[PDB]
RNA sequence: CAGCUUAACUGUGGGCGUGCGGGCGAUACGGGCAGACUAGAGUACUGCAGGGGAGACUGGAAUUCCUGGUGUAGCGGUGGAAUG
């Protein structure tokens, strides 16, 4: 089909970073991430993986008419402005920019330390 | 001091003998007794800040889960990987 509008969302841990397309209602028009790059290991972890799901994103929506995005990133830093620089070059420039990152009002309680 | 020749020893009466008694005469501090005062203490008049404590009521973001859409091959993970 094709929609002159969407928001692709974005979440990245240290070891992963996927990047997928929605309509403001919803629908999502498509996804992409690192490991369906082909990134195995640390490999996955790089922002360089970032990008490539940045234009695979870019080139499977675009595919359907994707216009204009809003994206939304979430997640501690794994290259989040290198894949919003990837996808602005891929042809698709952002109206407003937004993150809404996970952050719990102390609800619950987190795994114990690293050791 | 006194003599056994000096010798241990004792011949020698004083002196020593740290505790306990009543009678004569003290009152400074150290108790009880005694009435009064307040520099401690305590309440009394008005203000104050506070996650003090107990019960109940209530909001938010989030994890997880159920249900339902969009939606595609992996998601997740560590120094890496498979159990998942
Ligand atoms: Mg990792
Ligand atoms: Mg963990
Ligand atoms: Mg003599
Ligand atoms: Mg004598
Ligand atoms: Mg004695
Ligand atoms: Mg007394
Ligand atoms: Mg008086
Ligand atoms: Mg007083
Ligand atoms: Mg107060
Ligand atoms: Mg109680
Ligand atoms: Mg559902």
């Amino acid at each position: 089909k094709n929609v002159p509008h969407g928001a692709a969302h974005i979440k990245s841990t240290f070891n992963n970073t996927i990047v997928s397309i929605t309509d403001p209602q919803g629908n999502v028009i498509a996804w992409a991430s690192s490991g369906h790059v082909g990134f195995k290991g640390s490999r996955k972890s790089t922002p360089f993986a970032a990008q490539l799901a940045a234009e695979n994103a870019a080139r499977k929506a675009q595919e359907h008419g994707v216009k204009k995005v809003d994206v939304f990133v979430k997640g501690p830093g794994s290259g989040r402005e290198t894949a919003i620089r990837s996808l602005q070059a891929a042809g698709l420039e952002v109206g407003t920019i937004s993150d809404v990152t996970p952050q719990p009002h102390n609800g619950c309680r987190p795994p114990k330390r690293r050791r």
